[PDB]
């Protein structure tokens, strides 16, 4: 099976040197000197690729292209033309041409196009495979050598780079090697946090940017430039790899200006971390300064009701004098309504949007078999996230914002992790259920599995009484009650949970973009 | 905001004519003469794109590329080099280069690369929009000019071509124009079937290939070539557009040899149409010849239990002497098990796999808000299907089959349609609750909404008595019982159902592929 090329050109006899060149490289070329007969040939025969000129007496190559793609849209098509006109370039690109080569053409430039457009998947798979064999050892080495939070960020970015490259490989041996490096990463990172998290709360401490610092340290510098209105979107419960999975979709509308990885406070829970973003305060100080807004034990509905109030209070405290609105999207319909009415916010200095879709999807994975099959592993969950995003009102909002010349800031409260191993726990139940952190007056737990803080106020968290403590799951543990243990294990094994310590949960993107 | 180019080349002074050219076109170029300095610049500054030569004293461009992509993988990178070596070409392509231009390079070839890699999304949107304005009238005209089943097939393929192209459009006014052309198409197509379906059962009638013809007419010619073993996959309940949505994924492993649109029998239901594929018989003749296998009144689990038996009987009747096995996958775990054990089927002439995923996903949309948000429209359902497929055991099975040099045949029983408008119905308490067809001895219905067949034996369907009849929903109607009406209507409105007449349900792909 030689690769079969259909070349359409009214002057095809002048390109016979190119045809001989390709035929010596095991390509079979069929020629046509008009579009009509070329289309007929293309319907009847199976060609791997088509080359087209633009200028033909009968019908333009661009017309021929549109007709051919209607008949078989999966066939790559390359324009080989004398035309250097920007309008023709744009027409070709807009018609989903694979490449556009300007005559006179180096035969090897044509060969390149053939390899780039027919063999890329194979070449990338081969290259990625061979590279990761050489690189997996270096990553383990670097992982063993990590002794700073900045180094943890850098390592995490290396892991993610490779995790994404490996998702277009079929070899399971290699994928398991990476899954094991992630496990080792989280183990070592868990210990790092256990040893350093408390010191970060000492005065004048060297510490990463965290939830309660975020708005003041990273958003306000963008506001104070006073060059553009800002859409500040907090996508609830987004992992760094989920961001990566739709980075390229966003890059069509927005150019990245700044990317700062930052750290969620503990617990890595929406009620604590996300409220902290908006308040600019640790949860202890939200309880002290806003007792009417802050909730400790609460049912699932009522954890993040006062974010607008928190944010406006912070904006006042920082003495910004800005037109600013807050919206929380909790469903499709609300999303649509904001995309439809977004024009009305042109006058604003700041529009802040919380987008809840994740944590309804993570919940769905626990409850139904189909969502489990769609999110079987992290690769699938990334795929499913990308699908959601591509077809979400959130992307429509971003599109709107770009048309109105808004700056886009994109971040999240905290990520999630696939939990695998149950760790036993006893203690009177909280109203809302979390599987990676607990707070209580009499908590029983396996100490090896959890970071324990016996004096919560030292890390900016509320204490119910003098005895109270917090525990945070490490690794991929989930905290299972001893009563009902077997059903807890069956239900929640291999679900996405949050609240504890992992790279996925704790290290998260903050992203600034300018519209294109 | 000029577009910012970083150009790395030890001989950058020789490229000053190119830089002047680009600077007149509103590009800003920053130059570097070695990879190290270039990497430093790339970390510090935000470049839209990077140009690299290969041959440099310090570092290979290929090395520089790998370093840069690790730091920011979303930035396109173009190699501009004297090198015509296939290994360098392949390394660049394998490293995810965006384009590879061979010096000396026409400045306009560079301009093309810039536009293709930075502006394609916009250019495609603009071109698709402008093209559909010019085409929408011609589509309506083509719909008016339909006088044959072949014409219906061609029209359906035109509609699908445009529906997918308009996926890349934000303008809703134009999308609604197309949705309305589809509605008119289904209206007219419903009437076509109403007028022609019975006459198609006369021999000597000009008729499309249908379920009961499929295996004999289209699979057996491939078996009788005796050149390769065949994996015959029936993806349960797949629409043509769902196939289109993952056509390119499959094209990495398999080259399309043949595509025949064919027509599902009525009802467009798995119990009738899929059993007919395997039996080679209409349901009436399955009842007569295989009473033990055919079931009229059966639970949803008991509808397609005897497909292996039907198929082996057909293979015998056609006097083929082939090693043939059948598998029905009903869950992830079963899918995995077959992909893991596929090597063991090396000797087989035919492997037949029924893959049930899609019917469960449509039920999920009905029962859960999250699936509804992920499949809000047909575009989202296509996106969600693509995601499933990319991460499915079915693709693993296909991959295995390709490694073993199997020919791939891909088809489906019938599609599904988003139902919108209830049509009232009484009677027909059949065990399973299908929403687009009913059979019973005394049916009350709105006759405008349904194709009615008073004597089922005339269209190859079973009749409980001479009073029995069948009804098939047209357009986007669903059959709603009068009892509990309001809750029935809320539950099933905007769900994917099947059993009736539409382009989506009835016209479906049969696809033959050779392995790559
Ligand atoms: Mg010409
Ligand atoms: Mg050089």
């Amino acid at each position: 099976d030689k690769i079969r090329i259909l070349w359409v050109d009214d002057e095809i006899d002048l390109l016979k040197p190119h045809i001989l060149f390709l035929e010596k490289k095991n390509y079979e070329v069929t020629t046509s000197n008009n579009g009509l007969d070329a289309i007929a040939l293309f319907e009847e025969e199976n060609f791997d690729i088509v080359f087209l000129d633009e200028n033909m007496p009968g019908m333009s190559g661009l017309e021929t292209l549109s007709e051919m793609k209607e008949k078989k849209s999966a066939i790559p098509m390359i324009m080989i033309t004398k035309s250097e006109e920007e309008y023709i370039m744009e027409e070709a690109i807009g018609s989903k041409i694979a490449d556009y080569l300007i005559k006179p053409v180096n035969p090897n430039q044509i060969l390149l196009s053939l390899k780039k457009n027919l063999d890329d998947s194979r070449l990338i798979t081969e290259k990625t495979t061979l590279d990761y064999q050489k690189e997996f050892r270096k990553i383990s080495m670097e992982l063993a050598m990590v002794n700073s939070y900045e180094d943890w960020v850098e390592l995490y970015k290396k892991l993610l780079f490779w995790e994404l490259k490996l998702e277009d490989i079929n070899d399971q041996a290699m994928i398991e090697i990476l899954e094991s490096q992630k496990v080792e990463a989280n183990s070592q990172f868990g210990k790092y946090i256990e040893r350093n998290y408390e010191d970060w709360f000492a005065p004048k401490a060297d510490k990463p940017i965290q939830s309660h610092n975020l708005f003041k340290e990273l958003v306000v510098p963008e506001i104070k430039k006073k060059d553009k209105p800002i859409l500040f979107v907090v996508i609830d419960n987004l992992r760094y790899d989920q961001w990566k999975s739709f980075e390229t979709v966003i890059s069509n509308y927005y150019k990245l200006e700044k990317e700062v990885p930052y750290f969620s406070i503990l617990p890595t829970a929406t009620q604590y971390a996300r409220n902290a973003i908006f308040s600019g305060l640790m949860p202890l100080d939200m309880e002290k300064q806003f007792p009417q807004y802050w909730k400790n034990d609460v049912e699932d509905g009522g954890k993040n009701l006062y974010e607008a109030e928190f944010l406006s209070a912070q904006i006042k405290r920082l003495g910004l004098n800005i037109k600013e609105d807050y919206f929380k999207i909790t469903n499709y319909a609300g999303g649509k309504k904001l995309a439809e009415n977004f024009k009305a916010l042109k006058g604003n200095d700041l529009v802040t949007v919380v987008y809840n879709f994740v944590d309804m999807l993570s919940h769905a994975k626990t409850e139904m078999e189909v969502v489990k099959e769609l999110a079987s592993d992290d690769k699938a969950y990334r795929s499913l996230t990308l699908s959601w995003f591509k077809n979400s009102p959130l992307l429509e909002i971003i599109q709107q914002a770009q048309l109105l010349g808004f700056k886009l800031i994109l971040t999240t409260d905290h990520g999630t992790i696939n939990v695998k191993n149950p760790s036993k726990v006893v203690g009177d139940k909280n109203t809302s259920l979390n599987l990676r952190y607990k707070t209580g007056r009499s908590l029983t737990y396996e100490q090896k599995d959890v970071y324990v803080v016996k004096e919560p106020k030292t890390i900016g968290l509320p204490a119910i009484n003098m005895s109270s403590s917090f525990i945070f799951a490490k690794n991929d543990f989930f905290l299972a009650y001893v009563n009902n243990y077997n059903h807890y294990v069956s239900y929640y094994k291999n679900t996405y949970q949050h609240g504890g310590i992992s790279l996925e949960e704790m290290i998260i993107p903050f992203l600034v973009f300018n519209p294109k």
